[PDB]
């Protein structure tokens, strides 16, 4: 039988469990002498084009082709046995993520899959800290040259639109962010308070049944405009008594609404008005608008993916956050051209776009060193995995997107940011106004 | 400062996260020579009368009333600090256990708060398992002196009305059991699946916002009767291809519609003809009815929680479950009555009803003494706390109810219910067609 060769790793195992949205994904159990470290991957709700390759089995008689037998298999059958006899030392992260980005030897990982590799990746990490016997977002924070522990501001999904959403309205999300708070503990009350508020106002306004949630636990209401969103975020700031301590954040993602070099604000009306279609130029106008009504401190995705002379003239003209997300895809070919054209000022790390923890914090490394901030952030399909809790307090980024304070898949994270505070103790530090820049 | 007593248990933690509606709840951190162990909470929707006190701060400055700091200071400073210092073997839930009941000294665990004391409670259990060297629903297996381990048949919720949402529906809840599963890795790919295909009956019938969830992760379209649940159910498991390997329970909670006597079922409209309330006698009819016309195999709370006539009479008419939740409230003294009433078949147990690991063994095992069934059960406000997955597993009850396939505070069970199969290896047993008695 067996025969125990000693090595650092003592065994991986992968297998098949649940997201968020009851569709299958990997995990991982990585076991050294220390104990087993475990970790899931997330999954987006649809298919990036630059992101790493997400594996899944496509057997259409089975999980409608979205189980990850074959991703689960890789990492059983061929990586991890080669990373066991690899014998690196769990604490060497980066050694250990580029033997895993070598043996699969593609650009998109497409071998293994994205999700057989990063669910190692982070198992790896946890193993690494507690060989260190240091917290997870400590050894995060060696790994990253960061020298103080900084807490972030949640940003908690609370209005949804464009394609997620039967209603008009076009963008995608809508985000508080508890900016006036002095302690993460407060920051989670707040968002709470405000959360439970704004339940309130809708069921008022809509009805009952208009307070089921999306998938990441916030609302979709049938808003008519953008305004009105706003509009009903802010009366539940101020109902919350938290006006002035709350600002907003928004995700348009703009690509999902650009037809013929234009936007359209009315994509979800087949009969919508071409006339009405806003130039780039147009559109930047309507947000500089809503900046100076609302308390909006940050933009995701405000143009298409492509768009590049859009994003560099409104990051540009304006002095609030501009998030990449479906332009920069956690991809540092694509951070490299964006921040070559200061197309935005501020990256959206998604851990699984890109595979790795290494690659994941070096594309965070990219951006600050050009002065960008970085928003840790969720996917849509995640589980109870509370990794990238430990991933933001480590990096000391000051922002995580991570749902709204509704779905256990999204307290998984803000609860393990409060652990997190609670071992740091008195004197633990929260970014607050600080939040594009802590440090 | 601190000098070590060499006591068997090292320290106890206690601290409010956020539970899956985004309330606060208590999680316990118990820590031995052998690691930590942690342990959450989970909170029902409203007050029982008959349950085990919940303590909430009821400080109408800060969360609403809702935070749970006094249960957590009750952990830290009192029973904590007195649980350490009996220097108890930690494999002995029950001297555990009934020295944390006879310290609150009070019937209904109002001193510490029943969610103080369970937290410690299922904490302690996991520390118990470690120092045995077994899995946690081994330990639970020889707490109860189960001999023989055996994975429960899910029951998903799909389909919600009652109280919980604006539509017509009067009954609380519907769920699917994949009891013609041949093993649990086959229920959850069959509960997945039917639950998709009924998103997309709900979506083309009812449109896209329907399809948005509630706190167990179902749905609740605007569906005007029960019959029509029934029919949009048995649609999705005809379009899933399972019709014949899956069968359907029934939640109706009908104390929230007992008026005058009678049952009410358009309790949702103000002007509700009440010449069409149905006495308990016509009430039964009804759901023999959908027995007759749909492959029902369990109905919960189907008449008030006090009108034991009725339960006794149903009982005794039908072969199906009928299962005790508000009736018994996991209440020994409730059971006892209902044990010599006949009043029901099946025990839904919840742990934060009674408040410990030792009295929810006992009362699943007067239960089952008894000939009835156990169907284990999450609450509405879940965290990402698994424990009742291997509570099921350990009872081999054969059956719980933790959640759609939606949601991570209702996959974590069913993940970790995963992790147990995989681990017991081939040969492991699952309930299937036996699941009311597995043994
Ligand atoms: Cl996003
Ligand atoms: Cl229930
Ligand atoms: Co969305
Ligand atoms: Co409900």
């Amino acid at each position: 039988g067996a025969m125990d060769p000693e090595f650092t790793i003592k065994a991986i195992k992968a297998r098949q469990i649940y997201d968020s949205r009851g569709n299958p994904t990997v995990e991982v159990d990585l076991t050294t002498e220390l104990g087993l470290f475990r970790a899931a991957v997330p999954s987006g709700a649809s298919t990036g084009v630059h992101e790493a390759l997400e594996l899944r089995d496509n057997d259409k008689a089975n999980y409608h082709g979205k189980s990850v037998l074959k991703a689960v298999g890789h990492v059983n059958d061929t990586l991890g046995p080669e990373l066991i006899k690899a014998n690196l030392d769990v604490v060497d992260q980066a050694s250990i993520d580029n033997f895993m980005i070598k043996l699969d030897g593609t650009e998109n990982k497409s071998k293994f899959g994205a999700n057989a590799i990063l669910g190692v990746s982070l198992a790896v990490a946890k193993a690494g800290a507690a060989k260190k016997g240091v917290p997870l977002y400590k050894h995060i924070a060696d790994l990253a040259g960061n020298k103080e522990i900084i807490l972030p501001v949640p940003a908690f999904n609370v209005i949804n639109g464009g394609s997620h959403a039967g209603n008009k309205l076009a963008m995608q999300e809508f985000m508080i962010l508890p900016t006036g708070a002095t302690s993460f503990t407060e920051a989670m009350k707040m968002g709470s308070e405000v959360y439970h508020h704004l339940k309130n106002v809708i069921k008022a306004k809509f009805g009952l049944d208009a307070t089921a949630v999306g998938d990441e636990g916030g609302f979709a209401p049938n808003i008519q405009s953008n305004k009105e969103a706003l509009n009903l975020i802010s009366d539940a700031i101020a109902k919350a008594g938290y006006t002035g301590k709350i600002e907003i954040g928004m995700d348009v993602a703009a690509s999902e609404f650009y037809k013929d070099g234009q936007y359209d604000l009315d994509f979800k009306n087949e009969k919508s008005d071409k006339s009405q279609w806003l130039p780039a130029d147009k559109l930047a106008n309507l947000y500089q608008e809503f900046i100076k009504d609302f308390p909006i401190v940050s933009i995701e995705d405000p143009f298409d993916q492509d768009h590049w002379e859009a994003w560099s003239n409104l990051t540009g003209c304006t002095d609030i956050q501009i998030v990449g997300d479906d332009l920069t895809v956690t991809n540092p070919k694509r951070i490299a051209t964006a921040v070559e054209k200061k197309a935005c000022n501020c990256l959206l790390l998604k851990v699984n776009q890109i595979g790795t923890v290494t690659e994941s914090i070096a594309a965070h490394l990219l951006a600050k060193k050009n002065g960008w901030g970085t928003m840790v952030s969720h996917r849509s399909g995640e589980t109870e995995d509370s990794f990238i809790g430990d991933l933001v307090v480590g990096l000391s980024t000051g922002q995580i997107k991570t749902g709204a304070p509704c779905r256990s898949e999204r307290l998984a994270k803000y609860n393990q940011i409060l652990r997190i505070e609670e071992e740091i103790g008195a004197g633990v530090k929260f970014a607050g106004k600080s939040f594009r820049k802590p440090q």
